[PDB]
């Protein structure tokens, strides 16, 4: 593949709406994406007030770090809030979602393997 | 799933004759990870990666400070919010130059090991 080093401000990344069945109030600026990446893709999502994740699965895991605020984790049995600081590990084909309960813009970063896409 | 504070996963100090003033944590490691793994690294004042190569890419964001990036020529700073992309097997390295730690998330294929 090609060489050198992309070095760029996430927020020069506009934040484009994520809209389907099982999510709304949620904007996604795509960092590192399939154009570039050799293994796997760097996303960061913004979650409204409000903002729903709904429970679903994939068939990729996901990596999380919470960059700004509290994230509500929506589990298999129950949920958990987490806040700035927080990484999460979530395994394939297990059951997650996301909840934004505040009055804020909650913020994580999202890497999955390039074959779940962008 | 695995939810946890960053900070509660003890760093590993590194000294070595290539890095200096520089702590590891291992957040999602081989234990966890399928594909990647992700790690937490902090850079104390004068702290310093110096220039390497690997045949894998990283993929880092600055969570804290301003983070001096070494490039196979010259050096580029850069602050909190910035993510970077490393093409594999290009040369790079990272300095701190400030008085107050920098720290950055750094994700590699889990070829690269933890
Ligand atoms: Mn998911
Ligand atoms: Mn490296």
């Amino acid at each position: 593949g090609p060489s050198g080093m992309i070095l760029k401000r996430a927020y020069d990344v506009t934040p484009q709406k994520i809209s389907t069945d099982k999510v709304r109030g949620v904007r996604k600026r795509v960092l590192i994406g399939l154009k570039d990446a050799p293994n796997f893709v760097m996303r960061l999502f913004t979650v409204e007030p409000g903002g729903l994740i709904d429970r679903h699965s994939h068939p990729w895991e996901h990596e999380i770090f919470v960059l700004k605020g509290k994230l509500t984790v929506l589990k298999e049995q129950g949920e958990e809030t987490v806040e700035e600081g927080f990484y999460i590990f979530v395994e394939p084909n297990e059951i997650h979602g996301f909840r934004n309960d505040t009055d804020s813009e909650v913020e994580f970063l999202c890497l999955i393997p390039k074959e779940g896409g962008e």
